[PDB]
């Protein structure tokens, strides 16, 4: 798990109130961190190209380009004239050290390796004309991305002709505009680049989290005097598309729960077919560990207020469309929808917004204050987890994940590890992580489905 901040103005004021660093040390630092990522990706020998802005970002360029002198072809453009302090002093010390600077005009940007270091945090409305990064770097092999590809801003929002990076060093933390839906094909891979200190004493207090491989906790079951029942009685209700409901099911069998059974509402699923592994049932049994219901189902039940009181569970697809999804706002819940199934929600509770909540999808959180008891796994190319105050952002889907029943295992992962006892949130976090981590293990992200996906969740590594 990696903290992560709208803006890290803050903390760069507190590296040099409280951490006594100068903001010499921390540009070297962050020239660095970008060195770092040159020798990971280029060999001796190489053409560099950068990119240079006029604030502090260019200032990281000149910095940079001073440090590979000598060991690379360094040819660094001036995009605009330097007027930040630290940028005309690292402009000086790059021409003292042996720099080929040129000022850049519309009328061979060839590299093997090109460098965004034009503007920063502080990019604000439009990008001009003579700033088309996706003609500058035509002819570049790899891209690297100084802090935040140029032309997106705090809010995730991408300009048209904004930098696309294959790789993009953070600077001191994760900022996260580097986390919106739209910005995932600009930023490539997120890396953190190091100010002079251990990230931990740089960072400080936060709400939003961006989770990693290492925080995933499977089930693993580590007791052996355990048995069917320690974990769990899961309980899937089949909507008018049976499939889904049934698909969700063999995904929380799959994923370890003790017992798990199905019930048909609007569909004609009896001891008919039904899979040989899933147990039926006529009606919703009084000892349950957590049931699931949405997937594939037209109308919400009679009895539903009564089954929120039996055990916990995870509202998905169709129950967002339905005034009586109200009722389990103050339960313990996990809610899977979709934008537009949660911009049907957020109406039956007072609140009317277009699709202009893309433009401040996260910021989810407000909506998690509201309802303290529930967990919202809103969907996206980029999923957000949020409960109470927290936000967990995961980011390392496979598009592969489009198809239709994709939704329909992640319930049953959730609904699985609500069965065998994880908390609401911790059962949202490791599902998201379980599924996603699985959608990699596909040859061709063009053939992803339900059945397959479930098998590489049966041995994720």
């Amino acid at each position: 798990s990696l903290s992560v901040y709208e803006k890290v103005n803050a903390l760069d004021k507190r590296a040099i109130e409280e951490l006594f660093l100068s903001e010499d040390i921390l540009m070297e630092n962050a020239a660095m961190a970008l060195e770092r990522a040159v020798l990971q990706n280029a060999s001796l020998g190489a053409k560099v190209i950068i990119l240079c802005g006029s604030g502090d970002n260019g200032g990281d360029g000149y910095a940079l380009a001073r440090r590979l002198v000598g060991r690379f072809r360094v040819l660094v453009f001036e995009m605009k004239l330097t007027k930040s302090p630290m940028c005309q002093l690292q402009k000086e010390r790059a021409k003292k050290a042996g720099v080929v600077i040129k000022t850049y005009e519309e009328n061979n940007l060839e590299c093997d390796v090109l460098i965004d270091c034009v503007i920063g945090s502080h990019f604000k409305g439009k990008l001009e004309p003579f700033l088309n990064f996706e003609s500058l770097s035509q002819k570049a092999r790899f891209k690297i991305a100084c802090d935040i590809p140029s032309g997106i801003d705090s809010k995730g929002r991408v300009d048209k002709r904004a930098f696309k990076a294959d790789l993009t060093i953070s600077m001191g933390a994760i900022k996260s505009c580097l986390l919106s839906d739209r910005a995932k094909d600009y930023v490539g891979e997120l890396k953190v680049g190091h100010l002079g200190v251990f990230n931990p004493i740089y960072e400080i207090p936060t709400d939003t989290f961006l989770l990693e491989k290492s925080d995933l906790k499977l089930p693993l079951r580590d007791k052996k005097n355990a048995h069917k029942g320690d974990y769990g009685h899961a309980h899937v209700l089949l909507g008018k598309h049976s499939g889904a409901g049934l698909l969700s099911a063999l995904s929380a069998l799959s994923f370890g729960s003790g017992v798990v059974s199905v019930q048909a509402l609007e569909c004609e699923i009896t001891s008919n077919n039904k899979p040989l592994e899933l147990v039926f049932c006529e009606n919703f049994p009084n000892l349950l560990s957590a049931f699931a219901l949405g997937m594939g189902l037209e109308n919400i039940p009679k009895d539903f207020n009564r089954w929120l009181e039996l055990a916990p569970c995870v509202l998905d697809a169709g129950v967002f469309y339905h005034k009586e999804i109200l009722q389990a706002l103050e339960k313990e819940a996990v809610l899977t929808p979709h934008p537009k199934e949660f911009l049907s929600l957020l109406n039956l509770v007072g609140i009317n917004i277009s699709m202009l909540e893309l433009l401040d999808n996260k910021l989810a959180r407000d909506f998690s204050q509201k309802y303290p008891k529930v967990v919202l796994l809103l969907k996206g190319a980029n999923t957000l987890i949020a409960h109470q105050g927290q936000v967990f952002i995961n980011i390392l889907g496979s598009v592969a994940l489009a198809k239709a029943g994709s939704g329909d295992v992640l319930a049953g992962l959730i609904l699985s590890l609500l069965s065998q006892n994880y908390t609401p949130l911790d059962a949202a976090i490791n599902a998201s992580l379980a599924h996603a981590l699985a959608s990699l293990e596909f040859k061709n992200n063009y053939a992803l489905t339900p059945l397959d996906l479930i098998e590489k969740i049966k041995q994720l590594e």
